[PDB]
């Protein structure tokens, strides 16, 4: 068992009540099994990581009153390591850990190329139609206006954040930060989408979103040099952004065991004296 509770932390406050099942799917219930305290936080996908970030804070005072623990285990993917890095970054003695997995750590292309749909900027006719309709398949899996969520993980707005939260950030392109920072520990995950499985109607359309970016190696969404902070642990999982959470509830890449990753590591995180 860690020391520190672990927090997992995503974008989509209203996730579990609209898809049915938790975001991270399974991921919680493995955790227990293996003693730790766990908690979720869900936060606001519909605005800035700064606005995540407090949300996040407010979330970890009320927990950490509830628990009596100086500091909490943070496991974030996609949106949420941003807010982690908010909270970390300003109060770093009550953070142990922030562990990000596939986050987007320095933007998304295809957010980018969303934006520039939205703004009519010259995007040809065909690549408008198939970067809607992934994401309509991709939405449409999971429930049955999406720019809301990826207004603030465009390079633009993420770059700006990497200006206010620069902490354990890669000082070259593709490479490591800092483990440690204000007594902080700093862990990275990723991702990258690999070979030429077809039970989730999601994969086919992050391989349509993954032709889109400049960046070859990326899971759909965020490009692998992208999510990189802190130490690297693995990265090169055949996994795309939706997989590396378990999802579609299970339904993942090449029978790997994407529940394992996060089992592993808070072993891991206990063997820091976390």
């Amino acid at each position: 068992s860690t020391k520190y509770p672990i927090v997992l932390v995503h974008g989509l406050a209203g996730f579990n009540e609209i898809v049915g099942f938790p975001y991270f799917y399974g991921i919680a219930d493995a955790l227990r099994q293996d003693g730790h305290q766990v908690f979720t936080a869900s936060l606001s996908a519909f605005n800035s990581n700064e606005v995540r970030g407090k949300q996040l804070w407010q979330f970890v005072q009320t927990l950490l009153q509830e628990t009596q623990a100086k500091k909490v285990n943070f496991i974030g993917h996609s949106q949420g390591p941003l807010a982690c890095r908010y909270v970390a970054a300003n109060y770093p003695d009550s953070v142990a850990s922030v562990t990000s997995i596939n986050g987007v750590n320095h933007g998304s292309e295809i957010a980018d190329l969303y934006r520039r749909i939205m703004r009519k900027d010259s995007i040809p006719e065909y690549i408008v139609e198939k970067v809607l309709n992934a994401f309509g398949t991709i939405i449409s899996t999971f429930s049955g206006d999406a720019i809301a969520a990826l207004e603030s993980l465009t390079t633009e707005q993420v770059t700006e954040f990497n200006n206010k939260y620069p902490q354990a950030l890669p000082k070259t392109p593709g490479g490591e930060g800092d483990e440690i920072v204000n007594g902080v520990h700093y862990y990275c995950f990723g991702s990258y989408i690999q070979g030429l499985n077809l039970l989730d109607p999601t994969h086919a359309a992050m391989r349509v979103l993954n032709t889109f970016f400049t960046e070859k190696q990326n899971d759909g969404l965020v490009g692998r040099s992208s999510m990189r902070l802190g130490k690297l642990i693995k990265d090169d999982y055949a996994q795309d952004h939706i997989d590396m959470v378990n999802q579609v509830a299970g339904l993942v890449g090449y029978n790997e065991d994407i529940v394992a990753i996060y089992t592993q590591h808070a072993k891991y995180l206990a063997s820091k004296q976390l």
